[PDB]
């Protein structure tokens, strides 16, 4: 009788971390008998192809719904309906009635009337995509916008040719949903749900009825919010008997800030905790921040899912140091790199593998390049299999300044690779025992990292302990029953 809604802004075939998170929490409840199903608010036209694509990919388990805003009041008007809306399409071929065709490309077209010379139409084809422009007066007001001939969007454009209003239509051709866009910006207005003949003052007010809709107000619906930034679309729902929670997923004080700010949307999740059934934090370190700095009680430790696969086979006995992130500046990979000169220059032998993409991998290419450390240290760039890339490391790194756990360090550590890293806020500290399954370094110190590193890299026999002691540890301190466990508690409370 349990069932779970796991909210999040959107999920898209590029996006992870969080999503992948979510996606995992969803096959590990459902595997314990509570369908955990994902909630997105934003518009895609596209969305069963995005899905059906999550799903082959082994990303999205195949029992994981998505529900979405859009969606739902898309599928009430498709049966709501029997006939196609011939009048639109009608009113589309009339307005490009007197026109002559003038090609740029195959699909590409521009269309004149011919008794005036007026540029009445731009037309862009592509395969199962194809968009309308209209002008009046020289000038785009109108778009609409295709999928397999079908039209799905119009948007309303104005004089500084921003969009300044969106209808969405059915695979019939029906508006089901029209809206007004803050030209500026780019904000969601005035909202009308032309299906159910209700009118809204925002995005916002739109997802909180609808949550009101899909969700039934019973101890046993569960509602997980995901995205910190559609946390009001949960926490603003009439539900009173429905359980509400929040998971924080990073660290909650403003990244590369002296001033000692925290981030904007953590901090009303923190704030609201004690209104809710509770705000799950990663680890106890973060816990414990949270309840010195808030007036605030309600705060939970519930670390993520861990999926706990097979180690490899053989050890890594070559001087090979990996690193698998997302090239980003919280990760500091320029520091990886202060680091890997120090420890080249001490040693010859030991390599760098740094797999992932990002803003940073140009400004870390040519820092390798002033440092002349090709022959050492390596950009392999995207990889699809981190599990098969960490059998060829002896040990594995992290300069990284911010996280909420750090995945990709406990990802090591099941395949038998120990961490040497920054004890930062928050998760090194909860999973690394110093000395045992891997070294926590004091934050920044680029030297005793450097040291530390070459100690491990030239000892087969450290290097091996300290790979096994870190798979017995995620195994002992993350399995699947004591996570559970702990949901469950919060569900049954
Ligand atoms: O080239 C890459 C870069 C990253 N990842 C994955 O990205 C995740 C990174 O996790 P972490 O918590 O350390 O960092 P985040 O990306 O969430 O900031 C891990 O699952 C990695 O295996 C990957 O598959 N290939």
């Amino acid at each position: 009788m349990k069932k779970i809604f796991m909210m999040v802004h959107e999920l898209d075939v590029n996006k992870g971390g969080m999503t992948s998170s979510m996606f995992n929490r969803s096959k590990e409840f459902y595997d314990a008998d509570i369908p955990a199903d994902i909630v997105t608010f934003d518009y895609k036209g596209n969305y069963d192809e995005i899905i059906k694509a999550l799903k082959k990919q082994g990303k999205m388990d195949r029992r994981t719904k998505m529900y979405n805003v859009f969606e739902y009041f898309k599928q009430i008007s498709n049966n709501k309906h029997f006939k196609s809306n011939k009048l639109l399409y009608k009113h589309i071929s009339e307005r490009l009635k007197n026109t002559i065709e003038i090609e740029e490309s195959k699909g590409i077209s521009r269309y004149f009337d011919i008794t005036t010379r007026t540029y009445i139409a731009y037309i862009r084809k592509s395969k199962s995509e194809k968009v309308i422009d209209f002008f009046k007066d020289n000038k785009r007001i109108e778009r609409f916008s295709f999928i397999d001939n079908k039209v799905h969007m119009k948007e309303t454009f104005n004089v500084d040719n921003k969009v300044c209003y969106q209808v969405f239509y059915d695979e019939k051709g029906y508006p089901y949903i029209s809206r007004n866009i803050n030209a500026n910006n780019g904000a969601v207005g005035k909202t009308y749900v032309l299906v159910n003949k209700k009118e809204f003052k925002n995005n916002l007010a739109l997802c909180v009825y609808y949550l009101e809709k899909l969700i039934k107000d019973s101890k046993d619906s569960i509602m997980i919010c995901d995205g910190p930034g559609s946390f009001p679309k949960m926490f603003n729902t009439n539900h009173k008997n429905a359980q509400k929670y929040g998971v924080i997923h990073v660290n909650h004080h403003e990244n590369f800030d002296d001033t000692g700010a925290f981030k904007k949307s953590e901090k009303y999740i923190i704030e609201n905790a004690n209104k809710i059934n509770g705000v799950i934090v990663l680890t106890e370190a973060q816990r414990l921040d949270i309840l010195n700095q808030f007036d605030v009680e309600n705060i939970f430790t519930i670390s993520n899912f861990v999926k706990i696969h097979n180690a490899p086979k053989h050890f890594q006995t070559e001087k090979i140091v990996g690193h698998i992130s997302r090239m980003v500046p919280t990760k500091r990979i320029d520091l990886l790199i202060e680091v890997a000169e120090l420890v080249v220059k001490k040693d010859n032998a030991v390599k760098f593998h740094i797999y992932g993409e990002g803003s940073v991998k140009d400004k870390i290419a040519k820092m390798i390049e002033d440092k002349n450390l090709e022959r050492n240290v390596f950009l392999k760039g995207y990889t699809t299999t981190p599990q098969k890339c960490l059998e060829d490391f002896k040990l594995v790194v992290s300069t990284s300044q911010y996280e909420g756990q750090g995945l990709s360090m406990i990802e090591a550590m099941i395949s038998k690779r120990p961490v040497v890293a920054f004890d930062i806020k928050y998760g090194p500290s909860d999973f690394i025992e110093d000395n045992k399954n891997g070294y926590l370094i004091e934050n920044h110190n680029i030297n005793d990292m450097a040291d530390k590193i070459l100690q491990l890299v030239n000892n087969d026999v450290l290097a091996a302990e300290f790979g096994s002691k870190a798979r017995e540890n995620i195994i002992e301190k993350y399995s699947t029953e004591s996570i559970l466990e702990k949901w469950l508690n919060l569900f049954n409370s």
